[PDB]
RNA sequence: GCGAGGGGAGCCCUAGCACAGGUGCUGCAUGGCCGUCGUCAGCUCGUGCCGUGAGGUGUUGGGUUAAGUCCCGCAACGAGCGCA
């Protein structure tokens, strides 16, 4: 059933922005737009899931993210409907990388608490 | 020591030694203090990111303000010397 809700409305849509690489991902180009591979999507979605198989039991957590407005809500209630963190508005530039500094911030908000209750 | 006479401290003259004192230089040897741009809106540090590097980014941008004042946006996130 994970095979076929994919084919149903879920694939396909970009069009002259294309790269090299994920050429070989499609499976045509009608009407003017590209059109996504349903079965190497699956097939990819097997390994990824796979890792997230192992990813999940082994206890590690995943930053989810998205600034897209379609996909701002639909991954807020997923991270959050599994604890995981997660970033949907205008991501900063070194939250993983200067991620000592960005702690900070998330220190300044315990401060908050504290004058709030 | 009853008296004579002797030495020391305080203080002086004369002779002699070490030394004092100098509004005599050098404000390009300096401390300190002061004028000045100008109360003008500025100048930086920490880490991260870009560049081979000098360095950039932040502090740029849009609105606003006496102001780097505040807001929104932002590969940047905070802080410090200033402003208040
Ligand atoms: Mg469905
Ligand atoms: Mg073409
Ligand atoms: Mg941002
Ligand atoms: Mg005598
Ligand atoms: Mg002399
Ligand atoms: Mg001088
Ligand atoms: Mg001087
Ligand atoms: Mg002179
Ligand atoms: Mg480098
Ligand atoms: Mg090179
Ligand atoms: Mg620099
Ligand atoms: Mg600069």
């Amino acid at each position: 059933v994970k095979e076929l809700l994919e084919a149903g409305v879920h694939f396909g849509h970009e069009r002259k922005r294309w790269n090299p690489k994920f050429a070989r991902y499609i499976y045509a180009e009608r009407n003017g737009i590209h059109i996504i591979d349903l079965q190497k999507t699956m097939e990819e979605l097997e390994r990824t899931f796979r890792f997230i198989e192992d990813l999940a039991m082994r206890g590690g957590t995943i930053l989810f993210v998205g600034t897209k407005k379609q996909a701002q809500d639909i991954v807020r209630m997923e991270a959050e409907r599994a604890g995981m963190p997660y970033v949907n508005q205008r991501w900063l530039g070194g939250m993983l990388t200067n991620f000592k500094t960005i702690s900070q911030r998330v220190h300044r908000l315990e401060e908050l608490e504290a004058l709030f209750a």
